[PDB]
């Protein structure tokens, strides 16, 4: 409840009514690696701890994949209130992505189109961007405990898809707290064969050598999903997963089937915020029964309000990811959120988060 919030909080709904979406990112990207960004310091309710396995989020809320690509500003948007930040997608190769304009927000609808393409400065450059700040991490207060994950992919004209991880782990995966596949870009024995091969180099790091993280264990492998599958194709995934064992899937990341949206009828892409909400917890509801209540899931997909997120935990999401929340609500939206949840967990009488993990049956 700062008057520093509430002041970028004007700045900033003036860029969401005149500037391109990317400038007004850019720009704010900027200030935070600046660190003229507010922080939010104030302790946490410990009954809105939550982790997936033994991985340790003081709060529930972080900053979704593709916020911060290419790891620029980890400190000042971690600061803002987040437990964790997802960093990424990045590609072996780092790519300029589509031409420009590629983000196109909706004021009404608070929805977000993109065909951005992964553009990222390349594994190479973020692993040297994210090792300056777990440095950074151990001399600051205030980023005790924070988990950063990675999210990863593979490069346009790929070699092999596989490989392309591969050299992402062996270059960055000691400095994750996780690792993030994502297949979900705008077979089932493909999937497992990646997840193995995923864990593989993850098991590789361990023996030929350590994890300057957060945990300072080896990083953990989450699958990015997409809403856009068939009941067929999502419990043929699901089965890998218990197959694979995997630590956990992160559902969901952004649709293609919204065409309800007038500004977004002549573009391309996959939609992120509101009209993804819904869509996405229905999603975290099918793939909690399949995998019978054993992978952890992180929520992603038009959260916004303290009951957005709720409505995740009780579909089964253990932790909530945040990124059109912050395009339109803006730079208290953890506060804001944080604080609207607690007075929610209560109202249900809720006496930790863990408990309503899935409550819909
Ligand atoms: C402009 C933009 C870039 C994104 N880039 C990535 C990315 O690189 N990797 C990734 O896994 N997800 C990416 N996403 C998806 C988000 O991480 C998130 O899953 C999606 O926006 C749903 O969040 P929301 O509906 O809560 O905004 C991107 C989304 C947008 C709008
Ligand atoms: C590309 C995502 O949407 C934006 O461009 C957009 C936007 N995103 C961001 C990006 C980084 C931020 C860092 C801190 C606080 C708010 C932030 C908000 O804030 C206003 C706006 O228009
Ligand atoms: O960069 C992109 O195009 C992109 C990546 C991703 O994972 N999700 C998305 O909506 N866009």
């Amino acid at each position: 409840y700062n008057p520093e919030f509430f002041l970028y909080d004007i700045f900033l709904k003036f860029c969401l009514k005149y500037i391109d979406g990317e400038i007004c990112h850019d720009l704010f990207l900027l200030l935070g690696k600046y660190n003229i960004l507010p922080y939010d310091t104030s302790n946490d309710s410990i009954y809105a701890c939550t982790n997936i396995k033994h991985l340790d989020f003081i709060n529930p809320f972080g900053v979704a994949a593709g916020f911060d690509k290419n790891g620029v500003c980890i400190d000042s948007i971690l600061k803002l209130g987040f437990s964790f930040i997802e960093i990424g997608t990045i590609t072996p190769r780092g790519q300029t992505g589509n031409a420009k304009p590629r983000i196109f927000r909706d004021v009404e609808s608070r929805s977000i189109i993109n065909s951005c393409g992964f553009n990222n400065m390349g594994c190479d450059k973020v692993t040297e961007n994210l090792i300056l700040f777990r440095k950074r991490q151990e001399e600051d207060k205030l980023l005790s405990k924070h988990i950063v994950g990675v999210s990863i992919g593979k490069n346009k004209d790929t070699v092999n898809i596989v490989d392309d991880l591969k050299y992402c782990i062996n270059k960055i995966g000691r400095y994750a707290d996780y690792i993030a596949i994502n297949v979900s870009s705008p077979e089932a024995g493909k999937l497992k064969n990646i997840i193995l091969s995923v864990k593989e180099e993850i098991d590789n790091l361990e023996k030929n050598n350590l994890w300057f993280n957060t945990t300072k264990k080896k990083p953990l492998v989450f699958v990015k999903l997409a809403p856009d599958l068939n009941q067929e194709q999502k419990k043929e995934i699901a089965d890998v997963l218990l197959e694979t064992n995997i630590d956990g899937m992160i559902i969901s990341n952004t649709t293609t089937q919204i065409n309800d949206i007038k500004s977004f009828e002549n573009k391309k892409g996959g939609v992120s915020g509101a009209k993804l909400k819904d869509i996405s917890t229905k999603f975290i509801c099918e793939m909690y029964n399949y995998t019978n209540k054993q992978i952890p899931i992180i929520a992603s997909g038009g959260i916004f309000s303290g009951l957005d997120a709720l409505e995740k935990i009780e579909a089964g999401a253990s932790v909530c990811q945040l990124y059109s929340c912050l395009v339109f609500n803006g730079m208290k939206s953890a506060v804001q959120i944080k604080r609207e949840l607690n007075h929610l967990l209560y109202q249900r009488g809720y006496y930790n988060l863990k408990e309503a993990i899935g409550r819909k049956h």
